[PDB]
């Protein structure tokens, strides 16, 4: 499943990857969530991908998580960045949606007349949250079916199974969080997962509630580990380990807290 250049830093913290992106609308219609947009590399060599779907938020749209998209997508990966049913739908709302839109994307790989026809493998999946979409996102961990999760800035219960999850999960905590303060949410969460299962843990320092959602001051560090994530449990594509194991994540200013698992085998 490896594809494209061996990897640099300064390759993974620049604002795009190195393929070109074309994009379609899923109309707002679509049964299951509440539509948005296809993101996908159009020179990326030939082989099936990896399908994302990308997920607020905060009483917050697509927009909001919309620089995810891109990004993803021009490293090699078929992405959707989504609106949910409406802005206040609840975290494990949010998780039957990632579900719902996951399928949507399948379906379009399927069809013979989607932009996207044939791209996706759909044994590959993997899904991106911010905040209560964080929360639907760790659930869906829990529960199984993706191969990979990003959580940004997460917000749920503190009643959750997040103790079983099995799947690679890679936490951005933005340090001054007041809406889900990290000592309730992202650090109980991430200590609660199993240490046999991959996972990160990175906090960024100063960060308010929307620290992880890109296109801001931390870009360039939440491209490079979210790509690499991405690359090396969704493609197995161990050129990207030396980002996440290996650096002392914690010398940069702009990681307050590291913590981590490596290696991950």
């Amino acid at each position: 499943y490896q594809r494209g250049p061996d990897p640099t830093d300064a390759y993974l913290e620049a604002a795009s990857g190195p393929y070109t992106v074309s994009t379609i609308r899923v109309s707002s219609l679509v049964p299951g969530f509440g539509g948005g947009t296809i993101h996908y590399p159009t020179n990326a060599g030939g082989g099936k991908m990896a399908g994302i779907v990308v997920i607020p938020g905060y009483l917050s749209r697509e927009s909001s998580i919309k620089w995810w998209g891109p990004r993803l997508a021009s490293h090699g990966f078929v992405v959707m960045t989504i609106d949910t049913n409406t802005i206040y739908d609840q975290p494990s709302q949010r998780r039957d949606q990632i579900e719902a839109a996951l399928q949507y994307l399948v379906n379009q790989s399927n069809s013979s007349s989607s932009p996207i026809s044939g791209m996706v493998d759909s044994s590959r999946l993997a899904a991106v949250g911010w905040s209560m979409g964080g929360g639907g996102t760790l659930q869906l961990a829990a529960d199984g079916g993706i191969k990979a999760a990003i959580a940004l800035a997460p917000w749920n219960s503190s009643i959750n199974d997040f103790n079983r999850i099995q799947v690679p999960t890679l936490i951005f905590a933005c340090q001054l969080d007041a809406i889900a303060p990290v000592a309730l949410h992202a650090s109980p969460f991430y200590n609660r997962i199993p240490n046999t299962t991959p996972k990160a843990f990175f906090e960024m320092t100063g960060g308010d509630h929307w620290c992880a959602n890109g296109g801001n001051i931390y870009s360039a560090l939440l491209g490079k580990y979210g790509v690499s994530w991405m690359k090396l449990h969704l493609d197995q594509d161990t050129r990207y380990a030396p980002f996440l194991c290996g650096p002392n994540h914690a010398a940069q200013t702009l990681i307050s807290e590291y913590r981590g698992n490596c290696p991950y085998e």
